[PDB]
């Protein structure tokens, strides 16, 4: 039983992109603090299935959707591995 990784996303990076697709993010992640109470700040960690809402809010294909947060530096592409379930078939 490995623990599979949490996937990291970290707002401050996210703050330095451009609103056009950080913006829906940076308010997602804001609300889920604010909610939760916040001892976070600078990273917020979700869930692989929890990512799924946010290709929902985008309109966006999971795929495309993870390699997003990777392309813009907000989570690592180590993560990938956690995604795939299983290598090939």
């Amino acid at each position: 039983m490995e623990p599979p990784p949490k996937l990291v996303l970290d707002l401050e990076r996210l703050a330095t992109v451009p609103a056009e697709k950080a913006g829906p993010l940076q308010r997602y992640a804001a609300t889920i603090q604010s909610q939760r109470g916040d001892y976070n700040g600078k990273v917020l960690s979700i869930r692989q299935d929890d990512l799924r809402t946010l290709a929902v809010i985008y309109d966006q294909s999971p795929s495309v959707l993870t390699e997003q947060l990777i392309s813009w530096g907000v989570l690592d592409a180590d993560a990938r591995r956690a995604v795939a379930s299983h290598d090939e078939l």
